[PDB]
């Protein structure tokens, strides 16, 4: 019921989530106030596993300055046997609200979105691809969205293939619109309460529904004509036909107060 991360001491409340190697808590310091440490085990990863975390908290560290849209990492420690990361605690994970939560409030959802946006647009300048996006990868603090993980490292619960863009499984025999295309679900899901592809439980079925062309992504009628232009450009199979994080910014969604 403690862990001290660089002189700092931490007592355990309860904990958030659990991979098979680390772990998530929620703490308190000496100070009565709330964080979250992330607790890997390194007892016993691969060389390559190894660098996997090593890569995530580099990253982590160096994007702290370009962004408040990235979660906050307060200190860090790293030997041969731990890691411990101070971090936001926040209020909630974005998978989980999405849940907790039946319908979605647009001004909300825009905001949200613009959020999103900022977030893996800033990664992506500094040449960081996520090769899975999901809501659980984003955290509410104060309503807004940030950012927890850029997918590098080996990712978390408290394993769906609904987020999956068609190259990345015609690529079977990166692109940072990769995360444009996972995106568009989770505003999918944000717009018609499910991802586009949710429904299809056969796995050989939904992955060969994704890539085919001749399958056509429903798109009903809703009071937001740009919301709806966003969601086809985004969920267009062609990468080079797909809208860009930089296009969607400029965006009258994202950009028009209506
Ligand atoms: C159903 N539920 C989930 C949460 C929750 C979930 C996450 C966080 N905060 C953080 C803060 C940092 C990380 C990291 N790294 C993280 N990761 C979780 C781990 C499990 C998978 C989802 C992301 N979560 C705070 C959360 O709220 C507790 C607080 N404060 C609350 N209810």
């Amino acid at each position: 019921e403690c862990i001290s991360v660089k002189g700092r001491i931490y007592s355990i409340l309860k904990q958030i989530g659990s991979g098979g190697s680390s772990k998530v808590f929620q703490v308190l310091n000496e100070k009565k106030q709330i964080y979250a440490i992330k607790y890997v085990n390194l007892e016993e990863a691969d060389n390559q596993t190894l660098d996997s975390y090593r890569n995530e908290i580099a990253y982590l560290n160096k994007l702290q300055q370009h962004s408040d849209k990235i979660i906050r990492l307060y200190d860090y420690e790293i030997t041969d046997q731990y890691i411990y990361m101070v971090m936001e605690c926040g209020n909630i994970d974005l998978n989980s609200w999405l849940k907790k939560k039946k319908s979605i409030d647009p001004w909300e959802r825009k905001s949200y979105w613009k959020n999103m946006l900022e977030a893996v647009h800033t990664i992506h300048q500094h040449g960081i691809v996520h090769s899975d996006l999901k809501p659980a990868n984003f955290l509410i603090v104060d309503g807004m969205l940030k950012l927890i993980d850029f997918g590098i490292a080996n990712q978390m619960q408290p394993g769906t293939v609904n987020y999956m863009p068609p190259e990345a499984i015609k690529d079977m025999s990166i692109s940072p619109k990769s995360d444009v295309w996972s995106l568009g679900c989770i505003l999918y899901y944000m717009t018609y309460g499910k991802t586009p592809f949710q429904q299809i439980i056969n796995q050989i079925s939904k992955l060969h529904a994704i890539i085919d062309p001749n399958h056509e992504i429903e798109f009903p009628d809703i009071p937001e004509k740009d919301l709806q232009d966003v969601l086809k450009c985004c969920l267009k199979r062609d990468p080079k036909q797909r809208i860009s994080i930089p296009e969607l910014l400029a965006h009258p969604y994202v950009q028009i107060q209506t």
